[PDB]
């Protein structure tokens, strides 16, 4: 039906911001989705300037698959990034959706990913490119599924702030209110 109510599990999840952050802020998202390459552009600095930079908000992103094998190979990528360079992770999380073009044929191939990690991380492209192709990180993929599962996720981005699922991620001001009170309560 519905993305489920309920705090999700970050554990194991790249994370953005101070650990003693009191209010977690999680995004389903998908790489080669339209609506993630927004909330990318035009949300997320938001919430980075108002809330993260300030340790209000600690924010966590779990790989979604809804758009076939593409999806797949860039969050294999995403996970090797995380475990082997997260302090690059977000760099190379931002050029990727940066690298979404606005057209719906297949786009990700293991050579993209490959050129991304060269420019954004301490990660060899060559490296990379092995683990996607023996899938190495493929167990990581079928946790983040699991969780998509147990929340129910329907649609990507979809945004918990805390316990809270946000009915429009491109909405700000339900974003921004909705962390507020969460602040308020904490």
């Amino acid at each position: 039906n519905d993305a489920v109510s309920g705090q999700p599990s970050i554990k194991g999840q790249p994370v953005l911001g101070k650990d003693d952050a009191p209010v977690t802020v999680v995004e389903f998202g998908d790489y080669k989705c339209p609506s993630c390459k927004v909330f990318n552009s035009d949300i997320f600095p938001k919430i980075q300037k108002d809330f993260i930079d300030k340790g209000d908000v600690k924010f966590s992103f779990v790989n979604v698959m809804f758009h076939g094998k593409g999806s797949r190979l860039a969050a294999l990528a995403s996970e090797e990034v995380w475990k082997e360079d997260p302090d690059s992770f977000w760099d190379f999380h931002e050029k990727l959706f940066e690298k979404q073009p606005d057209t719906e044929q297949e786009w990700v191939t293991p050579g993209l990913l490959g050129d991304l990690a060269k420019s954004t991380t301490k990660i060899k492209p060559e490296t990379l490119k092995e683990n996607l192709d023996k899938e190495t990180f493929a167990s990581q993929v079928e946790k983040d599924s699991d969780l998509n599962q147990k929340m129910n996720i329907q649609a990507t981005p979809t945004i918990y702030v805390n316990d809270k699922v946000i009915k429009n991620f491109a909405d700000y001001d339900e974003i921004k209110e909705t962390i507020e009170k969460e602040l308020k309560g904490k």
